[PDB]
């Protein structure tokens, strides 16, 4: 009785995913200023990350909202001093 069978073939192409971001600390964050729900919708979203981070494409679909929206949420929480952005250094493999 061996389950086997694992895989098959792959075929992925050349894109990007972004940027990354997190949270900043867990306790001095919950005053915000700015948009009160379109928000707190994202700083949940990059909250529940953690240490993993969530890419500005990932936080942007589980939001709901358009780049023209997220591009001011994400720099709206930077200004605040309430989260952090952390660029990567190589997101594909093939340097």
């Amino acid at each position: 009785g061996s389950s086997g069978s694992s895989g098959g073939q792959l075929d992925l192409l050349r894109s990007n995913t972004g940027l990354l971001y997190r949270i900043k600390d867990s306790q001095n964050a919950g005053k915000m200023k700015g948009s009160d729900n379109q928000e707190k919708l994202v700083y949940q979203i990059i909250e529940d990350a953690g240490n993993k981070g969530i890419w500005s494409r990932d936080v942007r679909y589980k939001s709901n909202l358009p780049l023209t929206e997220i591009n001011k949420i994400l720099k709206n929480l930077e200004s605040k001093k309430l989260i952090k952005a952390v660029k990567s250094v190589s997101g594909p493999s093939s340097g």
